[PDB]
């Protein structure tokens, strides 16, 4: 039972996404021992931390910050600008009309300044913009309220605002599947354009919502690291997990992993963490999207109500085989 974060202290931070209840019981003990970074899974989404025009909700995030300071951890900020996570008041003036460009920018500035002021002492990295890149088609960017109202500059402006208030925290673009052929080159092009216009972006977040069946994962991972690194960016793995299901595999029948799933999972985790260690000079943080299989978003996404087993600790809070293979170095 080595401490994962301790074993990786000369490589990068080891993080986990958390809710307030993850700070209690067995999960809290695992956090204390194995992790030196926390990401609020939901409680820093715009609609959670800032649900009304005149009301913020800091309660959950304050408890995670208190926890992090007591237990020698730092936090990742998640997230400022993320499709479908901004409450509707932000975009509307009293008549229900779209706000002006100038006003939307100012509301974003006030949001980011408020959140950064409160937490910049504990946050070392911010997911400033999340999943702006278009996923379904060949286009670069998604349609959104921000883009409709501000225009394409909303990304750069969000980074410029976060730059004013984040102190020493680093600023990230965060996305899923940004290692895959259909998305990597587009995303590289976007980031190159932002960087050339002097957007203060420090790195890219590779969400790494992966699965044990993906043949091209290792080669995709290396190529993405190479492309993003070549722009001068730092790389953080931000929401790593390892589904036993291909994404289009919506079967609901499994009551436990089928034979070979757990060993395959351990083998893949071993391989990705060897790549992480291999490109350690540019990867600065590795965060899992959960602590143990008892509590994972993969049980309800993409399929409501079916069990998955994607993390390093099993349903009993105990370390699975994957854990032992990634501390084996």
């Amino acid at each position: 039972i080595p401490s994962l974060a301790e074993k990786y202290k000369e490589y990068f931070k080891i993080g986990a996404a958390v809710t307030v209840k993850d700070l209690e019981g067995v999960h809290g003990e695992i956090l204390v021992k194995h992790f030196n970074s926390l990401t609020p899974e939901n409680d820093m989404k715009f609609e959670r931390i800032h649900p009304d025009e005149h009301r913020y909700n800091f309660d959950a995030v304050d408890k995670m910050k208190e926890f992090a300071i007591k237990n020698n951890m730092k936090m990742r900020g998640h997230t400022f600008v993320w499709h479908n996570q901004t409450p509707e008041w932000v975009f509307k003036d009293r008549e229900g009309n779209d706000v002006s460009r100038e006003l939307l920018i100012e509301r974003l500035r006030e949001h980011i300044k408020t959140v950064c002021d409160r937490y910049r002492d504990i946050v070392y990295a911010w997911d400033v913009v999340n999943e702006a890149v278009e996923d379904k088609t060949e286009k670069l960017l998604r349609d959104s309220n921000w883009r409709r109202i501000i225009g394409d500059d909303y990304i750069k402006i969000a980074f410029e605002i976060a730059k004013e208030y984040a102190g020493e925290g680093k600023l990230f673009y965060n996305d899923y599947n940004n290692e895959m052929p259909y998305k990597l080159e587009k995303t590289y092009k976007l980031l190159k354009e932002l960087i050339d216009k002097e957007t203060p972006i420090d790195g890219i977040g590779i969400q790494a919502h992966w699965n044990i069946w993906d043949k091209n994962l290792i080669d995709n991972l290396k190529r993405a690291i190479e492309m993003y690194a070549s722009l001068g960016l730092e790389i953080q793995i931000t929401e790593l997990d390892m589904s036993v299901f291909e994404f289009e595999d919506r079967r609901t029948d499994l009551l436990e992993p089928a034979e070979e799933m757990m060993e395959l999972q351990a083998k893949v985790y071993e391989d990705v963490f060897k790549v992480f260690r291999e490109y350690k000079g540019v990867i600065t943080s590795v965060t899992f999207w959960g602590i143990s299989d008892k509590h994972t978003w993969k049980d309800n996404f993409p399929v409501i109500g079916r069990k998955d087993w994607p993390l390093l600790f099993d349903v009993n809070g105990k370390p699975k085989e994957a854990f032992f293979r990634i501390v084996n170095f």
